[PDB]
RNA sequence: AUGGACCGCCAGUGAUAAGUGGAAUGCCAUGUGGGCUGUCGAGCCCCACGCACGUGGGG
């Protein structure tokens, strides 16, 4: 929230919503001027999408200790089809969704991290299931 | 008023140059169209004349 002078805007986050320079033609016209704010629930949906698939293009810059490279990387599984098996209810389906964690270091997710990530440095590896479920960072 | 409403795929362009289908070839040999046969009274009207048998002029 600090170190970022310009807000990206709701239209840049949500998918199917024409961001600032996009051509506005399809997916509802949004002039990026007085944009109708998304409800929080749909905001969570678009959020989860962006953490998964996300534009690999350069975006809003963030100076971090003197370094501003508005360049942004690509999503971790950008452009692939995920396969989740189902049952008759969400219960047994979610249970079959659990991948077998190989024996290794205990791991924790991004939303389970007691530490706030430092942008610089190496994203350390993670043998735990939270690192092979692509939710460590 | 519909995963919809609004909405160009589009600006340019020789298919070009050349070329015998050519040499030879009888549809030939045979055949009645025949018998019968003469072309010899309604015609519609007006008028004139008449011996009322018909005669004559005009359409």
């Amino acid at each position: 929230r600090e170190e970022c002078p310009k807000t990206s805007g709701v239209n840049k986050l949500a998918w199917g919503r024409t961001a600032g320079e996009n051509q506005v033609w399809l997916g509802g016209h949004h002039h990026d001027l007085d944009p109708h704010p998304l409800d929080s629930a749909e905001a969570v949906w678009h959020l989860l999408a962006t953490l998964g698939y996300g534009p690999s293009g350069m975006c809003t810059a963030r100076v971090v200790r003197g370094r501003s490279e508005r360049n942004v990387t690509a999503g971790p599984l950008r452009g692939t089809v995920s396969y989740h098996p189902l049952g008759r209810t969400l219960f047994e389906s979610l249970i079959l969704n659990i991948p077998y964690p190989g024996t290794g270091a205990a791991d924790l997710a991004f939303w389970e991290q007691p530490e706030l990530n430092d942008p610089l440095g190496l994203p350390e590896e993670s043998a735990g299931l939270a690192g092979i479920l692509r939710l460590d960072h």
